[PDB]
């Protein structure tokens, strides 16, 4: 029984620990690991959108899954404990959520697009943040002016305009700031 045959692994902002809980797992379910972002990688095992390796993945290459860091220990433990394994391997209910570990704040932003901003940024698996803190990681602008934006400059917040929102779900991933810089 190989069910992951077929399959190339590598990983992303995971610890040591259970990345070699992963690997080994992997392995036995009949995938390649790789340790390097390599051309025949299938899946990416994430823990964080801030890393070189999902960026490369967000840029070039859209059919790789972007998977959980639980992907595979749930699997695993669903192999030994004798049941049956569905065409799919539990791949879509453990991708990675497509804003996860994103804190999203808003300036210079009325209502009610205001609303629909939150409503978008709950259901991709963000947080929406109110107030701007220290651990926001973007802040959506509509003008280069004001409190919250003097201070995410300060802090080197990421500063976006609402397109970053929109093409990030889009792709089904974060997208670098940049490319939504305020003009
Ligand atoms: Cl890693
Ligand atoms: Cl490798
Ligand atoms: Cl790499
Ligand atoms: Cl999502
Ligand atoms: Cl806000
Ligand atoms: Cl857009
Ligand atoms: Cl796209």
């Amino acid at each position: 029984s190989k069910p992951l045959k077929g399959f190339v692994i590598c990983c992303t902002s995971i610890d040591l620990k259970q990345r070699t809980e992963i690997s080994t797992k992997a392995t036995k379910l009949g995938a390649a690991y790789r340790s390097d972002f390599t051309k025949d990688v299938t899946h990416l095992i994430a823990g964080d959108f801030d890393t070189p390796k999902y960026k490369f993945a967000a840029k070039s290459r859209p059919d790789i899954k972007i998977m959980s860091s639980e992907w595979i220990p749930v699997l695993y433990e669903s192999w030994v404990q004798g049941e049956d394994l569905d065409d799919g391997l539990l791949v879509d209910k453990h991708l990675l959520p497509t804003l996860f570990k994103c804190r999203v704040c808003l300036t210079n932003i009325g209502q009610p697009e205001r609303s629909r901003i939150e409503n978008y940024v709950l259901k991709h698996g963000g947080t929406f943040c109110p107030d701007l803190t220290r651990d926001v990681t973007h802040l959506i602008a509509g003008t280069s002016s004001g409190r919250k934006y003097e201070y995410a400059l300060k802090w080197k917040i990421n500063v976006v305009c609402v397109e970053w929102l929109w093409q990030s779900i889009q792709r089904n991933a974060v997208l670098e700031p940049q490319y939504f810089q305020l003009d």
